[PDB]
């Protein structure tokens, strides 16, 4: 849990983000991800998580804290589920549509370094 | 602790802003306010403390995590100590100039009330 953050943050801070984790995130109410970060005027909601198995189920209540914690800022909001696939040593995102329950897996997520690329190509 | 905080954001949320409490916010490293708040283009960042004396002594490596968190949005950000001076049933809150040790007390705080008369006065 908390090495799998670290390392994500650690990856966030290398492509020039600002990255922080919130420590005790828990299926509490607060709207509040696990990891924020920024890079000029983008602001990202993360929901971190790390597996052996080859998909990961993540719940409305949890993707809900994702995208109500965006919905306070008027920054640029990209909302992501960020899973390092342990099976292929590779951190995936899926950015979510909305609050609901979602099965993330190799098939409906991308690698974490085309995210970054989508979002340098949005710069122009 | 937990009480005062939750009482701030409830009038936090009777002024208007989104607030929110982080939880373990703890002398830990990572740059976490108790609360952050949201109203338009402003973002809150706020050291909660409540006491039966007529002083608090706030430390450098607290005052610091509300700069460093408010230094990664593009919002206008207002860092705050917010205080609870108990004596006088009283919310004040003091906006730091920078990272210091600082002594809030009634003569170097104003009431809640005057801070929100502020920002509003700068909508114009």
């Amino acid at each position: 849990g908390k090495n799998a953050e670290r390392e994500l943050v650690s990856i966030l801070r290398g492509e020039g983000f600002n990255a922080v984790r919130i420590p005790t995130s828990n299926s509490s109410p607060n709207p509040l991800p696990d990891i924020f970060a920024t890079k000029g005027n983008t602001l990202l909601s993360i929901e971190c998580k790390s597996t052996w198995e080859n998909k990961v189920k993540v719940k409305e209540h949890q993707v809900r804290k994702l995208l109500d914690f965006l919905s306070m800022f008027t920054m640029k909001g990209v909302p992501l589920i960020a899973i390092k696939f342990k099976q292929v040593h590779e951190w995936r995102v899926l950015v979510p549509e909305k609050a609901e329950d979602i099965i993330v897996t190799i098939d409906n997520s991308i690698p974490i370094e085309d995210l970054f690329k989508i979002l340098e190509k949005r710069i122009e």
